[PDB]
């Protein structure tokens, strides 16, 4: 439009239909120059790595990037509470976008004084790769999105890819995608930006723990009509071999006959919270259990979706199994255990095996007269038919959704980080400052120029989502789990400003309270 | 999928099964029940005609620098490759896949 | 046709000229029949855009051996090509020419 | 249709309208298996070839092909006199083709006797390339058209082509074409194939020789408005130089302003009939005009259109200027002067130069008083504005048309060797005789098969073209001359059989015996 004139408002609510929740977001952003405008090719070679498996080739790009693919960006925390104390399950509809009141400023130096202008007639360019035709990186937990606080001001991340890579040069078959060959809107500080996305038809996500085990579906009353090996020699010596069958009922359930089994295992080490009972030895990178691609060995983080210990077990965790969250102010690197969050699949321990043991035991050769029976631990088991399993929980700080890789198979593609995965998820939104050049030289010079104006933008960003609700038509009679805050006196209110104004999250919350039968 | 690779299909093309038809040589004037062992000594040629239909998908990549593709090389060399030899022997100097060109992950 | 290679035209694309208007400086309170000499010192910038429809012309070749074609090479090198530097400069590493498919003369 | 029911009758017959000749003849033709079936690689290694100027590479194909692309193929000696003597032009307009009451037969040899039957079931394929996609082997000067004479029986060419060449290697952009690759129809005994081609729009051919020389133009009565100078010294000792002018006139005729000049030229080496005049040395090749393609020579044959003799040489011939061709029953190595037919283009000498001498004289410096005027001799002049020629001639045994090549560039595509070029000439129609296998063995064997009936075919061609004819409205009050033949008494008639039934064509017969003004 203008100028003068705003061009759009500021929208932060959230609407609790029936069956549908509307969340609204607005955050105000900071947008700098990138690499003064360049492509640079980066490498582990420019970074000084030295280790084959952390090898890469890739671009960064003078583009950044909007992402709000974490769930703490779009729910308070009373609207996650409310979410997972009365629903069974959720899944995002569709989306809506919005970039507005654009602010271009120009930044000058003296002499040890900078001094900030707007330049009214700069623009910045932003478009969407509704095609996907360039690298997907928000499927990744990369830092950078929308703050969870509203009052939080942000600063957009650098967009980066990586390609193929040896070592740390490239080969014939990595690509090199230039932005600018997209087209993009251009925006003074009188233009806006929208756009709408229709999410593709995903199941809900298991917002519910299940009251049921998977090996105690029977009835606890009436015997089967099926037979079990009870004895196998002649009891109270030699020659004494002679088979027995007994009926399997209530007082053997192990031996039951079942239709379904827990789903697969990838076995973790077990790692104590308790660190006088882990061993007196360095074992993070070599005990860890992990996997190869191309002679390069990445680690198994977290995996499949196991169960993070045995019932009263709450010390122990696998040693990459969950999701690590950073507490408000935690460091980069090698920080107590204290400043991190360790989050726990407990409530899987009904359908899914543990993380730290074996799935099972099988048999390994012909019991004889001369050879006793043999069976061998099995520390990881692929699908079978007839299992059955639950996926990795969603957290409000952790991810929402991710892109499927597009290949010729796949398996049960939800995203292992926890979310839902999509072939076609919200396209990338990247924006970038058009550049400014500087006086040129009153002479021709063939050269790219490479003097340019000093300048940033700002604006907000606004982005509305519609989620599916599933209802609980539970008939349970006891109460429930519920999600609450302790009511005992502290000095700050959970999911609170502090006395400095940092806002904080103390804890993950999980969605899984609701109960319901297996 | 085949694990030799192809498309796998619960109703592929059917198998076209021929046969020259039996044709008895002179048989005795005297009837006899067993079955005929005596056959005149033929067989049948003809032209086969297979038309196939393939659907494309095409490639609508951003990719800035040029793509990997199959080419013949320029160098002499004494037989061109897929043709006939001086004995006109027709040859497949090597497997050609169908991965030259690149999308992203 | 032009000697150095292209397309021919009496009436080809106009050139297109552009200029800053100039912006005289505060001028004397006394008349000067003088042409100015004093200006502002200013430069110019801004977006172009230009589209051009190309026409094609399909090849119909009956040849039997595949043809040559232009092709980036795997093998690993320090930078791809057609593609920038550790220091963002982008080159063309050789000259593309356009004949490499083939027809009968 | 059926085996004993014809599929076409005999036409061959002429028919002259006011400004059209149709042209109708059919011939009886025999197609042999070639190659056995298969395609060959051939080069001058396989046939044993050792010279870098007639090195190449190729591929003989099973195919044969029909070719009528010799004049006396389609008019009879009196229907050409006709035509030379009372048309100043003349061109192809349409084409219909036909091939019909084929008849296939296999050969069986017992021991040293061959038996010939009838094989009904045989097929017989051809097809048309009208998409110009094979090599075209129509526009060279070869052997194995439909015979002159109507009752003769010819033999069917085997199509071969050549591609890219390096000595007798191939090179990656060398073509293999697969004549098999092409949809063709199949003929039984009862099956006719056709088609119809319309010629593209070309000039007529100049079938007229000039009454007037391009040096001779003015009105001999009048002298010219324009001056010359005549003089350069003083007549009739030192100092002596002064500038003369005159006018151009009647008695002066060679200095006179002309507006037009001869066409270009490429100097040929000249050859008397008189052997006793020629040099006594080896300078056939040696002393030919050539040119270089790839550092390939190949022979100036017959190169531009240039007048073969000046008036009253007629003894004298350009070494590679001219079409030659073979009497009845000549040989193919090393045959003298008198079993050939050596043509003669001395009608274009009033506006094309001669083949054996200069173009002209070209100054070479710039005369003073210390140095005399220096002229070189043109021997090769290239296209200049205001020139003026004539092509070729064609003649009765000589080609008709050729295919231009498909190339970004060329000038005045008229062949060579006398015709009218085409960017799209008629197609070349290709048969082969479908392969019958022998007995196959009683046991599966991948390999292809190499055991066939042997197998030959026969039928009838017929092939009708429409010309369109240019009449002449000379205004020249004496006779023209005209071809005629000679009433003398002989053994046998021109153009006619001998005793022995072989029918020969005693002389070339040009078209260029009318006159008109230059």
């Amino acid at each position: 439009d203008g100028v003068g004139s705003s061009s759009g408002n500021w929208h932060c609510d959230s609407q609790w239909l029936g069956d549908r929740v509307i969340t609204t977001s607005t955050r105000t952003w900071a947008l700098p120059t990138y690499n003064n405008h360049l492509y640079k090719q980066i490498s582990n070679s420019t970074s000084g790595g030295s280790s084959n498996d952390n090898a890469y080739f890739g671009y960064s790009t003078p583009w950044g990037y909007f992402d709000f693919n974490r769930f703490h960006c779009h729910f308070s925390p009373r609207d996650w509470q409310r979410l997972i104390n009365n629903n069974w399950g959720f899944r995002p509809k569709r989306l809506n976008f919005k970039l507005f009141n654009i602010q271009v400023k120009e930044v000058t130096d003296n002499n040890g004084v900078k001094t900030i202008a707007n330049n009214l007639t700069s623009t910045v360019q932003v478009f969407t790769d509704s095609d996907y035709q360039l690298p997907y990186v928000l499927g990744s937990a990369h830092e950078g999105c929308l703050p969870p606080f509203p009052a939080d001001v942000f600063m957009i991340p650098q967009y980066g890819y990586l390609t193929l890579n040896d070592g740390s040069q490239a080969v014939g078959r990595s690509s090199f995608y230039c932005l600018e060959y997209f087209p993009s809107q251009m925006l003074r500080t009188g233009n806006n930006f929208q756009f709408s996305y229709e999410f593709e038809n995903v199941p809900f996500h298991s917002s519910y723990a299940h009251s049921q085990s998977l090996d105690r579906l029977m009835n606890p009353l009436i015997d089967q009509y099926l037979y079990y090996l009870s004895k196998t020699i002649n009891g109270s010596g030699q020659n004494q071999q002679t088979l027995k069958f007994s009926v399997a009922g209530p007082s053997n359930m192990a031996v039951q006959g079942r239709n379904y089994i827990p789903g697969p295992s990838y076995r973790q080490q077990r790692v104590s919270t308790t660190v006088t009972q882990n061993n007196n030895s360095e074992f993070a990178w070599p005990g860890a259990s992990s996997w190869a691609l191309n002679g390069r060995n990445s680690l198994m983080n977290p995996g499949p979706a196991m169960a993070s210990h045995k019932e009263g077990e709450d010390r122990f965790f696998p040693l990459s199994g969950s999701l690590i969250f950073g507490k408000q102010g935690t460091g980069r690197d090698n920080v107590d255990a204290d400043k991190v969050m360790i989050t726990n699949e407990e409530e899987i321990k009904t359908t899914n095996p543990v993380a730290t043991e074996s799935y099972g035991q099988v048999a390994t050769n012909h019991q004889s007269a001369q050879a006793q029976a043999q069976t061998g631990w099995v520390q990881n088991q692929g699908i079978l038919p007839g299992m059955v399993w639950q996926d990795r929980d969603v957290y409000l700080q952790g991810p929402i959704w991710a892109k499927i890789p597009h290949t010729d198979g796949n398996f049960h593609p939800s995203p292992l980080m926890g979310g839902f995965g999509m072939k076609h998820p919200p396209p990338q939104i990247l924006i970038k400052n058009t550049p400014v050049p500087a006086d040129p030289p009153t002479a021709f010079n063939k050269d790219k120029l490479n003097s340019f104006i000093t300048q940033y933008s700002t604006g907000q960003v606004s982005v509305e989502i519609e989620w599916e609700l599933q209802k609980e038509n539970s008939k349970r009679w006891n109460p429930e789990i519920q999600y609450t805050s302790n009511y005992y006196k502290s000095n700050n209110v959970e999911f609170a400003v502090n006395t400095e104004g940092v806002y904080s999250e103390p804890r993950p919350i999980g969605t899984r309270y609701l109960t319901r039968n297996l």
